[PDB]
């Protein structure tokens, strides 16, 4: 199972994300696991 678009990565960086999308860290802990581009 992948995460969604917008859905933040477990934790910090765990989980990966769906076969497109990707995983942002901005300034936060909370990263956003969401569509490419």
């Amino acid at each position: 199972a992948c995460v969604g678009d917008g859905q933040r990565c477990a934790s910090w960086s765990g989980p990966y994300c769906c076969d497109g999308y990707y995983c942002s860290c901005r300034s936060m802990p909370y990263c956003r696991c969401r569509n490419n581009s």
